[PDB]
Parts: C-alpha cells; structure tokens; sequence
C-alpha cells in the first residue's frame, strides 16, 4: 500500500499509544538451541534461534527512535536464564502497540519456508531507515500548544528515570548479593548450628546405661533437620530471587534506551527555537520553521505516549515482581517451620 | 539424714523426704519465695556468694552448680542463671536438704540471721568429714567394675565438655549474626524497595500513590523483620546459652573429683601389695579399702544425678529453644502476609 501508520490517542493518563488493532501473543519455549515459538495469529509454531533474536533487535534499534525498545540477554544457568529472560522480552514486544504491528517482527514470528526467510531479512533492511509515521487521532488541546511545556515534561522524566535507573540497579546488586548469601553464609550459619547438635548427641553416647537412646535420637534428628534447612536457603534463590532479577533486567535495558531517547527530542526542541529565532531574524524562512515545530510537536506526543506505555507496564511488571517474590518467601518460611515444628514433635516421647 | 540406695541404673542418692521449689524475682536484693517457707525472703548476691562458698567447704564429692559471674544485659543474665542455679540446688537430694541452705531460704528474722551464719561457719563435719554422714548400700560391688564406671564417665565429661563448648560458641556467634549479619540483609532489602518506592514518586501525575505506598510498605516491613532478627537473641539464644553455662560449671567440677577416685582406686591396690609382702598391717589396709568404697558410692550417686538432669534439662533446652524459633518463623511470615495484601488487587 503506502506505509504503516501509528496512532496516538488522547488518554486518562493523556497521550497514549492506540491499542493494536491485531493483538497476539508468543511463547517461548523448546549444539544449536532453536526455540520453539508460538504466535496466537498464526496456525503453525516457528523455530528461531537467538541468532535470529539477534537479527530482529538490531533492526528494532534502527527503525524506532522514540521507542524503548527491551533488550536481550547476554550473548555469551546462562542456558535456563536466557529464556527466562527472552520470555520477557517476548512479552514486551507483544504487549507494546507498536513494536507488535513491526513488519519484521511478523516475519520473525510467520515465516515458515527458509525460501522466503531470506528475501524478508532483506526486504526489513531497506525499511528502516525509514523512520516513522505518528498520525494523531484526537484534537490538539491548548494545553499542549506549548511545546515548552512538553519539554518541561520530558525533563521530570529524565530525572525520574535516573533515580529509577539508581535505584533498578542498588535492588538489582542487593539481590545477586542475597543469592551469594543464600548459597554461602546463610547455609553455613544453619549447617554450624545442625553440626553442634549432631555434637552433642555424640557426646551423649559415650554412656550406654545412663543415656536415653531417643532423646539422643531427637537431639540428632535436630542436627540433621537445621542442616538440611540450610540446604533450603542455598536452594531458594532460584524460586524468589532469580525471577526478580530476570525482571530488573528487563528494566536495566529499557531504561538505557531513555538517555539517547530524550537527547534527540531535547535536540528537537532546540531546532524549533533556533529556526523560529532565526526566522525573527530573517536568516530563515517562517513556513520551513513551522514545519520543523509541527513535526517536533507529533514526536513529542509519540515520546509522551511512549513514557505513559512505560510507566503503565511498570506498574503492572513490578507489582507482579513484589507479589510473586514475597508470596515464594512467605512459602519458603513456613517450610522452615514445618521442618522445625517436624523435629520438636520428637521430644514428646 | 543422708544416705546412697541401690537403683535400676546403679548407686543413687536417696530422695529428698520434703521436695520444694524456690522462686527468684527481682522487684539489688532478690524477692525469693520457697514453697515451703511461711514467709518469703530478700537475699542480695554477697549472701549467694557466702552460702557457694560454704558449700565448696562442705560437699567436696558433690558436683555444686557454680554461680553467675561477680562483675549489655548484664545484671538481667545473672537473674536468669541464679534462677537456673537455685533450681539445681532444690532439685539435689543432698544440697537441698543442706542445713545452711535451709537458713539461707527460712530465715525472716536478722540477729538469728548472724546467728545462724556463725552455725555454718564451725560445722564440723566438712569434706572428707562430710563423708561420715550418708551411709551405704549393704551391697558389695567390685571395685575394678567401679573404676571403670568412673574411666567411663570421665571420657564421656570430657567430650561433652567440648560439645557443649561448640554449641556455646555457635549460639554466641548466633547472636552476633542476628544483630549484625542477619538484620543488615534485611535492611538492605528494605532500603532497595524503599529507593524504588521513592524513585516512583518523581513523575507525580503518571505514577500510583497505591503501588508506591505497598512498595514503600515492604521496605518499612523488611526493615523491621530486621529488627526482630535484633531481637531474637533474647527469646532462645539467650536462654540455650544459660543451660550450657550451668552444666560448664558441673562439668568442671568432676576432673578434681575423679581424680580423688582414682587416687583412692589406686591405694587400695598399693596398700593390699603391701600388706601381703608384710609391709602394712592389713587393719589398715581395710581401713583404706572400707574408705574407697565409700568415697566410690557417692562418686556414683553424683553421675548418675548428672545424667538425671541432663537429659532434663537438654530435653527442655531443645524444646524451649524450637518452639521459640517456631514462634519468630511464624511471626516473620505475618509480616511477610501483611504486606502482601498492601498489593491487593
């Protein structure tokens, strides 16, 4: 036809992308890994490789400039955390209104014939580096006429996103250090303890007739439960923390795209007073200046909408982080418990 | 009035005909209250110390339950293992029917008071003395099999001195990691979800009071989880390290003793060569053998009321300390839960 045309919409939040028309989503699951996904639009699963993962990120970073676009894990339990984490990334993708309606994301997601697998490699190579589209479906109100004003709210966010890029990362490093503490002193302190009692049974046997052989059984069933529930916080990590970490990471990647995201529309926001200055001047013509405001005014709107798409699946992903991280601990300490309250029934006799 | 009958497990000391109990509070003079007293009594620690050094005077064969330390949680400690201390002694068929024990329980008035302190002083019958007090078992029992009891016992005190020990230094370093290593993780996970929480609220209009304050709500929750890690100490560590404390102090008292035994093991055999090479007269190698029989029947009664209250105590040691850690996981997992539903829904 022509080209793909986004929209954005006026919102309780205000500006926000419209919702995509066409909505899906992709599972991902399975000396070459070829991951097994699985679009909801399409009637046969497709098998890419990170490889490929690789290719479509790359061309994701060309294409959109005002959009954050997730990152990928690392390229070199590397294995099991890179599909945690390419599930998230997945989910991203899917849920945000732009980067599901990509062209080359489709292709990712359709393809079946390796034929034809090639040719739309190089048929989403020539597109980007065209940029973008942005129609907007509402009316401009006299609140935005300011394009000031849209600047001064591109700069709380920059600020915002930099304590909240701080703060990703203290949790981020406080929590890989916890899983140090799991796997180490937190084993060691429960399996020093268990030891002693197992100690003290021993001591205990050293006199057949003046020793009870069930509280010396107790006492060292007691040492042996202390020691494997140290064992429990050296295998915690994995239920709690890791999931944890695998959603910070996420927002590690997001967040880093901001800081180049809000230099080009800062930089926009200069080319509209330098041409409009310049053309009080006479050194530029007015009507070439109004459409550098005007085209700074829809990427603005594209920007806001983008940061309100950011703030709404933050709050969905870090209320969904806290939940199902304290839930796991709330499990994790009731199994203490029980291991406890196992062993104590073993002095009733 | 004391005397060593034959039992199941061996040579015992006979029961205390009149059982009691002695309740300690601290209204430093401490409120003591015998259940067979009329009258409740105010001691301080000076007369603890007089009646533990008049003890060490007179029961030289009996293991005596050393007292707490004479100079935080300091002057609290030595509450609890006065407490312990005062239970030993009233659960001790000997030392509870002591006489200066009696004065130091039943003694309202203050000029008897003195009185009966100079009782005590000029007591005759004191250590090896004291010896001709309790009478024996009629029964006879081989003094080679005695001293192998005795050999027995003195390798068992000594690794339970050494597994008590452990444990000691364990529970000590315990105490530390929760006021230190334990609360300081706590802590720092708090203090991450708090600066997430804070960082949420830097784009006002965009950004949800609700989800901000639950954040901001486990932070405060993980902070105080922190604390009661603080805490902790005091409601099983605490008390765990006071029952091995108590049973350090028996522990120590036995070596001096068994030595005695072996001594005395070891003259009965030097004596008996003797008279038989025309060395000794045999009277007094009787003499010598009748006193090590003694000495070995009230060597026994005393380990097997060790081991009495050993198992007792431990039981109840283990029991107090788990149910107490049930209790803390319990309460933990509460404040886990109360913050839980601040996400809801």
């Amino acid at each position: 036809y022509f080209q793909s045309m986004y929209s954005i919409e006026m919102g309780p939040r205000g500006p926000q992308w419209k919702a995509n028309p066409h909505p899906f989503a992709c599972s991902v699951e399975d000396s070459y890994i070829s991951y097994k996904l699985t679009p909801t639009h399409a009637a046969s699963p497709v098998y890419r490789r990170y490889k490929h993962f690789d290719w479509l990120y790359n061309r994701l970073l060309h294409k959109f400039t005002v959009i954050s676009v997730p990152h990928l894990p690392e390229k070199q339990d590397f294995i099991e955390k890179r599909k945690r984490r390419l599930i998230l990334w997945m989910d991203h993708m899917t849920s945000h209104p732009v980067l599901s309606q990509y062209e080359g994301f489709q292709h990712f997601l359709s393809c079946l014939d390796d034929k034809q697998w090639k040719m739309g490699k190089r048929r989403a190579e020539k597109d980007e580096m065209v940029g973008a589209s942005f129609l907007l479906t509402f009316q401009i109100p006299t609140e935005h006429q300011d394009l000031q004003d849209v600047e001064d709210r591109v700069d709380t966010f920059k600020a915002f996103s930099k304590k909240m890029d701080d703060s990703v990362l203290q949790l981020s490093t406080v929590a890989s250090e916890l899983v140090r503490k799991h796997v180490g002193g937190f084993r060691k302190e429960f399996q020093k303890l268990g030891s002693a009692f197992q100690a003290i049974s021993h001591s205990f046997q050293m006199d057949p007739p003046f020793c009870s052989e069930a509280l010396n059984s107790a006492i060292s069933h007691t040492g042996r439960t202390y020691e494997a529930i140290g064992e429990m916080f050296a295998e915690q990590p994995k239920n709690d923390l890791f999931q944890m970490l695998d959603t910070l990471s996420l927002y590690q990647g997001l967040l880093s795209n901001f800081p180049d995201i809000i230099h080009l529309q800062k930089g926009a926001f200069a080319k509209v007073k330098e041409s409009q200055r310049m053309s009080d001047e006479g050194r530029m013509v007015q009507d070439e200046a109004d459409g550098i405001r005007r085209r700074c005014r829809v990427v603005g709107f594209a920007l806001q909408a983008e940061m309100n798409h950011f703030h709404q699946r933050r709050e969905l992903d870090f209320k969904h982080m806290m939940q199902n991280y304290l839930r796991q601990q709330i499990l994790f300490y009731q199994r203490v418990g029980q291991q406890l309250e196992k062993t104590l029934r073993m002095y009733d006799n």
